[PDB]
């Protein structure tokens, strides 16, 4: 069902669309059944759980059937399988955290092999498909790399990965002296 990727660090909104009499009772959970946050009656209710100082919701749309569920600092142990019950709606949404970093410092000098990694979480090998103002690519997934490195790089390289059918793009900075 829905395949939601996110980016290390940054904040998602996973959907829950209603199909009832608009505004209702409703809760968002993570995959063993620990509430993450719902409604004590006309208000938000966030329950204790590892995301609560960074979980919330858009209750302004809890008027419209939509009741979203928002997390920030996305962190890659962040992704597994939420569900939002909406009266008598169950509705599966599987959060795949992507983090790509550069191993090395995002910074290098004209020569030497320039490597990244793709830090993934509790469930997957994803693919990345790195390209670089100077038109290639790498290929693979958690390491990648290069060799030699043409000066013409402090510019911006486009990074991108796609899961279950769906995708996002780290697009990078990089440095190469002389």
């Amino acid at each position: 069902k829905k395949v939601v990727l996110g980016k290390k660090g940054d904040t998602v909104e996973l959907t829950c669309t209603a199909s009832q009499k608009k505004s209702i009772q409703f809760h968002w959970k993570n995959s063993n059944q620990i509430k993450i946050l719902g409604n004590q009656g006309s208000f938000l209710t966030k329950g204790p759980s590892k995301l609560n100082d960074r979980a919330d919701s858009r209750r302004s749309l809890w008027d419209q059937g939509n009741f979203p569920l928002i997390i920030k600092n996305l962190k890659i142990e962040d992704s597994d399988t939420y569900i939002c019950e909406v009266e008598d709606q169950k509705e599966e949404v599987q959060l795949l955290v992507f983090g790509l970093t550069a191993n090395s410092d995002t910074h290098l000098l004209q020569g030497q092999s320039l490597t990244l990694t793709l830090e993934s979480p509790p469930g997957s090998s994803p693919s990345v498909q790195c390209r670089s103002p100077r038109g290639k690519n790498i290929q693979g997934g958690k390491t990648l790399s290069v060799s030699q490195l043409e000066l013409q790089d402090s510019g911006t390289w486009t990074c991108t990965v796609l899961q279950n059918q769906k995708k996002v793009e780290f697009k990078i900075d990089i440095v190469v002296l002389a």
